[PDB]
């Protein structure tokens, strides 16, 4: 047996959680892996996440490397496991909280995030085809940072997949499923047309703009940077409700503040412009992940 299976994995350290499930660092045949553990009553969440990660042609350097879905019976109860690559830096949230980044560092984090999202959103029609996938819960706590300073998107459990041939979404989607702070205006005010798959891709773009803002604040030039904050830290309380978010984002039409200092640097000007073009209230006006990837690729080439 060359494939990775739960019985051959030994848990070493508690490394936080997912939306559901508790995450552990484990060792499998001398290698470190991440293990997310679900109880038997969470089978639906575990299965749906296993199903998304097993999507044909999903693997990409900027998408969390999925290893296996398995069960582990300890003799008393059964644990439902998801196994993935382990990334020592943890989340982009943790990384931005601990460190400031250089201009190069910022571009690498933003471009790799956009590249993973472009891959997730991309449909490949035909044999061994890949359905377009929308995340529905993109945020800095759901992105991991690799040793090479690039990102990979994770926590795909709330994802939705599109079948173009039938023009259907694989599940009956519930309203407002993600993290309230990052919900797009149309999700907050429930005007989103959930029968149109493009609506979910657009809502992901809004959330990515918020993540770019979080990264840009940590970009240090001449030792000048902003402290770590979540988007809307200045307007909403911790654990904000849908109503608190909707009043700020939909009624007052506010977005995270773009500081004056971001105009003094070309990379920061490009980043600020992408943010504004992710934050439009009208989802159809927003940039695509593919267009953002191309813009940031052009910027990394120049740098
Ligand atoms: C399919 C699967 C298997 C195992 C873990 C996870 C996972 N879910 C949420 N997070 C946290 C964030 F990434 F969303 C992780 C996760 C993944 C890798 C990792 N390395 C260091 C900490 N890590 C946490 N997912």
């Amino acid at each position: 047996g060359h494939m990775t299976i739960a019985r051959d994995i030994v848990l070493q350290e508690s490394i936080g959680k997912g939306r559901f499930g508790e995450v552990w660092r484990g060792k499998w045949r001398g290698e470190e892996v991440a293990v997310k553990i679900f109880s038997s009553r969470e089978e639906r969440s575990w299965f749906r996440e296993a199903e998304i990660y097993q999507t044909v042609m999903l693997r990409h350097e900027n998408i969390l490397g999925f290893i296996a879905a398995d069960n582990k019976d300890n003799g008393t109860w059964t644990q439902l496991w998801l196994v993935s690559d382990y990334h020592e830096h943890g989340s982009l949230f943790d990384y931005l909280n601990r460190y400031t980044v250089t201009v190069e560092g910022m571009i690498k984090l933003a471009l790799s995030t956009a590249s993973g999202l472009a891959h997730l959103h991309m449909e490949i029609v035909g044999t061994q085809g890949k359905p377009a996938i929308a995340h529905r819960d993109l945020k800095s706590k759901n992105i991991l940072v690799k040793k090479n300073g690039t990102c990979c998107i994770a926590d795909l459990g709330l994802a939705v997949r599109h079948d173009s041939a039938t023009d259907t979404i694989d599940i009956a989607p519930n309203h407002r499923v993600g993290t309230k702070r990052y919900m797009a205006p149309e999700v907050l005010d429930d005007s989103i047309n959930m029968k149109h798959f493009e609506s979910f891709k657009r809502a992901d773009i809004y959330a990515m703009g918020l993540v770019f803002w979080e990264i840009a604040r940590r970009c240090s030039i001449g030792g000048i940077h902003e402290d770590y904050q979540l988007p809307y830290y200045d307007l909403v309380p911790s654990d904000p409700s849908v109503e608190e978010m909707r009043k700020v984002v939909c009624e007052q039409k506010l977005r995270p503040n773009i500081p004056n200092r971001w105009q003094s640097c070309e990379a920061l000007r490009v980043m600020a412009k992408i943010m504004r073009e992710c934050w439009y209230a009208n989802g159809a006006a927003r940039l695509t992940a593919l267009r953002i990837k191309k813009t940031l690729s052009q910027l990394s080439q120049q740098e």
